[PDB]
């Protein structure tokens, strides 16, 4: 961790994969998954897609590491169906504040 902090909160966006397996598990499971995001506020990127991609990774990764730090390790599974969730919510903060960068 080279220097990221958290992001904002809000609901827990929906995604689906069309797969029973894939559309109930993340259902289920939803219920532990997170809220809140990875990055940094803007100092060095400024894409949509691309600024979202390194915080996905981070919020994503941070999952992980605090599993293992208590003695567990989540899988692909649980990671791909993060990186669409976190994904969500890190658009969603981005449309929230590049609003107010914009409406200025």
């Amino acid at each position: 961790l080279g220097g990221y902090m958290l992001g904002s909160a809000m609901s827990r966006p929906i995604i689906h994969f069309g797969s029973d397996y894939e559309d109930r598990y993340y259902r289920e499971n939803m219920h532990r998954y997170p809220n809140q995001v990875y990055y940094r506020p803007m100092d060095e990127y400024s894409n949509q897609n691309n600024f979202v991609h390194d915080c996905v990774n981070i919020t994503i990764k941070q999952h992980t590491v605090t599993t293992t730090t208590k003695g567990e390790n989540f899988t692909e599974t649980d990671v791909k169906m993060m990186e669409r969730v976190v994904e969500q919510m890190c658009i969603t903060q981005y449309e929230r504040e590049s609003q107010a960068y914009y409406q200025r």
